[PDB]
RNA sequence: CACCCGUGCAAAAAUGCAGGGGUCUAAAACUGAGCGGAUAACCUCU
RNA sequence: UAGAGAGGUGAUCCGCUCCA
């Protein structure tokens, strides 16, 4: 988009009155290239000058880089931020004005640099994707007891990571009524027959069959994800503040269930490596009759797991595609071994390109990277395929003729005594020697879909690798880095960084207990709404996995009878995919046959079948994207929650918080609250002693102050409740009984939430303009566009993000839209 | 097609044109060759 | 016609490596 940053302009600094510029490096490393003082610049990196300086001049820099095309670009001075037409420059402060705490708190000091506040809010980037994260995985573990459904303190909130599984008991025969309803909870949940759906976590194979792990060992790993949540979501006080980053010192029980959930998958890829793989690597040794043994399988462990020595600059499938074509191999006879027929043949073409065809691998690179043409591509693809096919044809045919049938028995009863000292070098790291973190990221995954987990991996790579690249850059300047005592576990960032990539390698979605195949007959019965086949058929799809997960049945099956919801999300589907939907199982244009498929979808009944998938497909994708949107508006109440300490930190009287959640807005725009309503009224002085830059501009703080007037705390307190515990999408076979015409998501998940509010409050006293409110949302059967934003205030000290959130085409990245007014 | 900031030309104190922002939001990076993961769709054999 | 598995293919989103 910027032309800076493709004139490779990385960033720009300043400390004290001099301004360092940066260019990328290798990888997503930094350099510096250029720094100025005075108007007066001295070159640095004269060996590979990523950029040059045309012209300099306090107002900005001129750069032309070599990235790509040449292309020239216009740099911003940073010592000249908010100093414009408003002795008369200095280091821009953060946008919030709550930089210098924020320095404070994770460093000895005031740094007078614009560097930490970027790793500082890097740093909190990490909390808040781990709310996101965090709560759906406790809403996935708190779907059970669907049927005795109840609201309430529940047994997950009140979970601590400080009394161990022997205390814990001690409340069996205790006589306070309180702790005995949290046991007998506790006892009620392990009996649920639904904890099937989480073998990989709560499931251990004994010599063999899969089963229930100690009572102990459950309530640890049941813990550990409901003091996560609640340090996440909520604020602590005291000691508890760095839990996360002082994870080294649990007790024992929680680091052995730990080491036990992650060590089996390790165990399963690693000890048993050579018998999965035995009748490969049996052959594969004969094909290389003079090679060693060891070496041989270690660099088939490299080559098929960790994938090391991959990534060479070429598709070796697609070499591989091409070298087969034409040739006897293609026939039908060979398909029953055909999938090993091609592991040995990429093993062969790997092993001889990385031992000796170095030289023709690069050459093959360059000539791949010198052109742009398909044409010249594919015609160079198949002129390394004739030669090498010309190479190893006997080598394949060895491995074909040796893959028979009955010969696959004869290999597999056959014993083999391999030596493992070369082999365990490049073994992934055991649970004896992993960060506890890491653990606790792999059980926090073990609730998570594939998307889910695929996001939350990248994203912790991708910021710990800004982390680590910040701190490099800070090595550079020579400036003071290190950190305070309690936060020390961001100072080993390059090792997290490199465990957690070594990670995302064998990382995978949690499988499924066998022998829970028979609830799932029952309970897939009940999402079809067949009261008193389809066990063959749809069990073992992954929409139904992963509806089963984080949706009651039987409000999934009522929640489909509403004919506008369907209606509007199968909009999204593509048209060549409802197109053969239609003709597949109906027997003239896009918008009739949407409609009628919904129609047909909406009155599904049992007493050619082949409509079951779409409507699985169209349920997942709208229960996926309503807790998608909801967890939005828990990053908001999250950044609430550390914003609201750490205001008080800086010296501003935020009062109580958790009373009433709009006291930060209020202590922001410096009005107090009087007898139960805001007595001031506007006036632009207030806005000249914002406590943040935010609020400085008057027409939003008007705005903002206007819409304080009709909020009430005992709304937000049931909206900030419903958004933690998820109660909208729990209930939403209710709240989504009467709806007309939904547009969006946002409208959707507005409307169920103003739906519960008003069941919620129906026998409740409230002020005139919640039942004006309410009034509005009845007759219109839509979500109103004025409660969204009058109980949305609390975010309020951020403009952007309220804006973004109360705002419908400004809330999705990818369906932009028109602002009001 | 949101927010903030700088510069040059208009001032009636507010607009236009042209840029930057990991220190704004779920939110910093152009092209080419590849790796991994996740959800799909199509074809061929059983 | 609708019901298993394997292989391949045109498209999507996130991350990562190399060169310009
Ligand atoms: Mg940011």
């Amino acid at each position: 988009k910027s032309m800076a940053k493709a004139a490779g302009v990385k960033s720009v600094f300043a400390v004290g009155n001099t301004v360092y510029m940066t260019s990328f490096g290798r990888g997503n490393d930094a350099v510096l290239e250029q720094k100025i003082v005075d108007t007066s610049h001295e070159p640095l990196n004269i060996d590979d000058p990523a950029y040059q300086l045309n012209v300099v001049t306090m107002n900005g820099y001129s750069v032309t880089g070599h990235r790509g095309e040449t292309v020239s670009a216009v740099t911003d001075n940073p010592l000249r931020r908010f100093n414009g037409r408003k002795p008369e420059q200095s280091v821009p402060t953060d946008m919030l004005c709550l930089k210098p705490t924020l320095e404070k708190k994770f460093f000895g000091k005031e740094f007078d640099d614009n560097i930490h506040i970027q790793l500082i809010y890097n740093i909190l980037d990490i909390e808040k994707i781990l709310a996101v994260y965090s709560t759906n995985a406790i809403y996935a573990l708190n779907n059970m007891s669907a049927d005795e459904n109840i609201e309430n303190s529940d047994f997950f909130m009140k979970r601590t990571t400080d009394e161990t599984f022997d205390d814990f008991e001690k409340k069996k025969e205790s006589t306070n009524s309180r702790e005995k309803a949290d046991f007998d909870a506790f006892e009620k949940f392990i009996g649920n027959y639904r904890l099937a759906y989480f073998a990989d976590a709560f499931y251990v194979n004994k010599k063999a069959k899969n089963v229930l792990r100690e009572d102990k060992e459950l309530y640890s790993v049941l813990t550990l994800i409901g003091k996560l949540r609640h340090w996440c979501v909520h604020s602590e006080e005291g000691r508890a503040e760095f839990w996360l980053y002082k994870l080294d010192e649990l007790k024992d029980d929680f680091k052995n269930v730990l080491d036990v959930v992650y060590n089996r998958p390790v165990e399963e890829i690693n000890n048993r490596f050579i018998e999965n793989n035995k009748v490969n690597i049996q052959i594969l040794g004969s094909v290389y009759k003079n090679t060693d043994i060891a070496e041989l399988v270690r660099s088939y462990y490299e080559f098929l797991i960790t994938k090391k020595y991959k990534n060479m600059g070429f598709s070796i499938k697609k070499l591989r595609e091409s070298m087969l074509e034409g040739k006897g191999y293609a026939d039908k006879e060979y398909d029953s071994v055909r999938n090993k027929l091609y592991q040995m043949t990429d093993f062969i073409l790997y092993t001889g390109y990385i031992n000796e065809d170095s030289d023709r691998a690069d050459d093959l690179v360059n000539t791949l990277r010198s052109s742009l043409k398909e044409d010249d591509k594919t015609t160079v693809y198949c002129k390394e395929a004739d030669y090498l096919w010309k190479k190893y044809r006997e080598s394949i045919r060895e491995v074909a003729d040796a893959l028979d049938g009955d010969n696959i028995k004869k290999l597999s009863k056959s014993n083999i005594e391999i030596q493992e000292d070369k082999l365990r070098k490049c073994f992934i790291s055991y649970a004896d020697s992993v960060s506890e973190f890491t653990k606790l990221i792999y059980l926090l995954t073990r609730f998570l879909s594939g998307k889910e987990i695929n996001d939350l991996v990248t994203t912790l790579i991708n910021k710990f690798d800004n982390i680590r690249s910040f701190l490099e850059i800070m090595d550079e300047l020579g400036l003071d880095r290190t950190f305070t005592a309690e936060y020390s576990f961001f100072e080993g960032s390059t090792k997290y960084l490199a465990e957690l990539v070594e990670l995302n390698s064998f990382v995978k979605s949690c499988s499924f207990d066998i022998n829970a195949k028979r609830t799932m007959y029952r309970d897939a019965l009940d999402i079809l709404g067949i009261e008193s086949f389809i066990a063959s058929n749809v069990i073992d799809s992954n929409r139904f996995k992963y509806l089963v997960r984080y949706g009651n049945p039987k409000k999934i099956r009522e929640t489909a009878k509403c004919k506008p919801a369907v209606r509007f999300v199968l909009n999204e589907i593509p048209d060549a995919q409802i197109e053969r939907y239609y003709e597949a199982c109906c027997p003239c244009s896009a918008n009739k046959r949407r409609e009628k498929l919904a129609d047909m979808i909406a009155e599904i009944k049992f007493e050619n079948q082949a409509i079951i998938r779409l409507y699985l497909t169209v349920m997942y994708i709208m229960l996926k994207n309503l807790v998608n949107v909801n967890a939005r508006y828990v990053i908001a109440f999250h950044c609430v929650e550390r914003d609201t300490k750490l205001y008080a930190e800086s010296g501003l009287e935020v009062g109580n918080i958790e009373k009433n959640k709009t006291n930060l807005t209020m202590a922001v725009m410096g009005v107090k609250l009087e007898n139960g309503i805001i007595k001031t009224e506007f006036d632009k002085s207030f806005a000249e002693n914002a406590a943040n830059r935010y609020l400085r501009n008057a027409r939003w703080y008007k705005l903002i102050l206007d819409n304080l007037k009709k909020s009430e705390r005992a709304v937000v307190n049931e909206f900030r409740n419903t958004v933690c515990h998820l109660n909208a999408i729990r209930n939403i076979n209710i709240n989504i009984k009467e709806i007309k015409e939904v547009e969006n998501y946002f409208a959707l998940y507005h409307y169920l939430i103003q739906k519960h509010l008003e069941n919620r409050f129906a026998d409740k006293k409230v002020e005139r303009d919640t039942g004006d409110f309410i009034s509005k949302l009845e007759e219109h059967k839509t979500y109103c566009k004025d409660f969204v934003k009058a109980y949305c205030t609390p975010f309020g000290y951020n403009l952007v993000r309220y804006k973004n959130l109360t705002i419908d085409g400004l809330f999705d990245k990818n369906y932009p839209g028109k602002d009001d007014s």
